[PDB]
């Protein structure tokens, strides 16, 4: 094929990567919940599916479309829920959009790609988990983006023990501060400040750093059930 | 001082409970059942039937803990306790499952805190230096997405040690997180609680719920353990 | 017997510590360069014996000495060097005597402890470990503590899993800023301000603090292969 | 753009060095031998024969680079090259051995670390934001001592990543680290070879060195990795 699948891949680190898998030569589904005209504009190698990852019956259809353009080889999770901002049913959907759906989209494709043939012979494909933290203390909702991330991170080298019989290396990027849409509510002096607060390099990460990070664990076999953190040591 | 001990009735949450009642709190446990064991407690130990995700029963099991005395503890076991039981005795096999594990640990331990740190909060200190103590159970571990499930509850409970414990430093209120390893616990035949045990590598056995109860006490006891998690699993 | 071992025993969080063993019912020798009249004040149930931890010959003379009072059962490792001030060779000796000291310990202490009948017969011992920090930023020598702390965290649970089939604990206590005579050279006011940057509580640490953490670990059979932070969360 | 790799003329190094020399840095390589194998390197190779602990090599070494070009890049591999070889080739059986492990990566990285920093910092930025970047290995895995010596090797350099970034980010270099699994290196019967790989979960077997090199050149051209260890190793 190879195709992937990005999940928030019509803005912020989904788009990013996204373009720089086109960039690589493979096709993409984007799965997302909106920002089908984005996808468009990037030509007929990337196709849009309409889901919330939270959704089994939406998930497993995007898969579909993913299925129906070539081989699935790749996941990247990037879907992601809340502005950053200075209640339950609040946690409650971080924890659901950005752990559950992740852990949804792995499964359901984990699923698929094991019925692939190997391509020496050694790899089947490569899925890629977000693990996303609070921008700022205070900031509303971190000990949720604090819980989904530890989740995340959890989670990855269990999945990548229980997958390598199945020839399906699971590793995840743990992103500081990003320029991206997340950051649009906090005015621009604000999201400059925080840059700022980063070591080295003290500004905002580019999305197109984290795509290309995302690339290097695919074109890397030996990277498997890892976390690397992508944040300036901040 | 006043404990609230969810899962209480049971397990880690029991042990916890009876450790407490002999260092001289009074304990509410909080658990889906369990008012036997609680009279059999005697009367420094309430029983508050409540789901830890259900915010209105919570906050009815801390308006208990105040009626009794001054609310200083939580310790939080309902992630291992008969909560789990159900969403487990059948097995772990579907999505639908996996997020009602991470649901009662992720959202439950968070509920439980948020609520009882805000009645915390509100009290006098104690050299005057605390005001309270709240710890986590960072999930005790069944097949793959039962595997997922366990490791993404205690990593999220992990994960929010550290920044609750930051922003309740202000409070006087610790945060701290347990994270058990094979405990000998209802939930679990004697061969297949032997193998269980054999896998341990030292002491290569299950823990017995009394050395999580003696590790929360003594948390309590310590005041310089804060934003952290305890590994309490013979090395495996 | 039970016989313990404390490194650094006539001072700091060592003396904490051999006090607390001492109160528990434990025979202690005091393993340290100085310090033999403190000892001598605590009474004929802990004795002192001059060694540097970096020194094998003299390390095995104070394990004979714990030998002819009991049966030795348990090392506290608290030998630590370098006041907090304000070189390869300085960055060599911390981690020669606060890295390879404890591993010399450790493993010469862990040969006999291995020669004892268990005590239900469950446990032959517990060897703990200290993970010591720099105490500020921009501590002459950071890097060194940094790196001795990282080596003993290091060693922690892959040591304590080769020890599991002679009974022996292996265990980990990563203090945070304690009141010790490492913060002397640094001026009151200074030890206050770095006391109120520790989120709760405020304040520097106790070395009772410490040494009831460690008897809490001797105690409590379940606790091996973990580092246990004692910070305030800082 | 220059470039010194410890340990580069075997193993992880010269892996390290050719992709390199493949992107268009100029490399010294450091190392207690090899001659024939940096003159097969060509033009764009020199050698510097030097112990990583001791100071006077090392600075000549670096005297090296900066005759050649700005000084920007390090790679620390002396720890699983040439250097270890001999520290380990009849066992590690030994106080004294654990000691001269430990020195090496500890004490070798450290010096290595500081002096090269001293003169990328001195160099000017390339949007301006980069002086340069150091990375460090944390040792390669042979017995009861032989493990502690690596896992504590392994643990000090680990431990020295964030809190040198930290420090020398207002010099914009940045710091990272690589902690290597099995790796097929000259250091390694093919049966034995084998077994070995096996025990990696996937891919299951020895890692090529060219991995090592490619996650290298990757972190050099990566701006936002800094602070962190990556572990390259199979999950194992
Ligand atoms: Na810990
Ligand atoms: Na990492």
């Amino acid at each position: 094929d190879a195709v992937a699948v990005v999940t928030g891949g019509a803005s912020g680190l989904g788009l990013a990567t996204t373009k720089r898998l086109l960039d690589a030569g493979a096709q993409v589904v984007v799965l997302d919940i909106r920002g089908e005209d984005v996808v468009a504009d990037l030509g007929d190698r990337a196709r849009f599916a309409a889901a919330d990852v939270t959704d089994e019956a939406a998930v497993a259809s995007a898969l579909d479309l993913a299925e129906t353009m070539g081989t699935l080889r790749i996941v990247v999770n990037c879907a992601g829920t809340g502005n950053a901002i200075r209640s339950l049913a609040a946690f409650r959907k971080i924890v659901d959009i950005n752990l559950v759906g992740s852990f949804n989209v792995l499964r359901l494709a984990a699923e698929r790609i094991a019925k692939t043939e190997p391509v020496n012979a050694e790899e089947r494909g490569v899925i890629i988990n977000t693990a996303s933290v609070a921008a700022f203390d205070g900031q509303i909702g971190q000990a949720a983006y604090s819980a989904s991330k530890g989740g995340v991170v959890g989670m990855t080298l269990p999945i990548a023990r229980d997958l390598a019989s199945h020839r399906i290396r699971v590793m995840t990027i743990a992103p500081g501060l990003f320029d991206t849409p997340l950051l649009a509510s906090l005015p621009e002096e604000a999201r400059a400040s925080l840059g700022k607060q980063v070591p080295h390099p003290s500004r905002l990460g580019n999305p197109d750093e984290y795509g290309a990070l995302a690339v290097h664990i695919i074109e890397n076999p030996m990277l498997n059930g890892e976390v690397i953190r992508l944040d300036g040591a901040i």
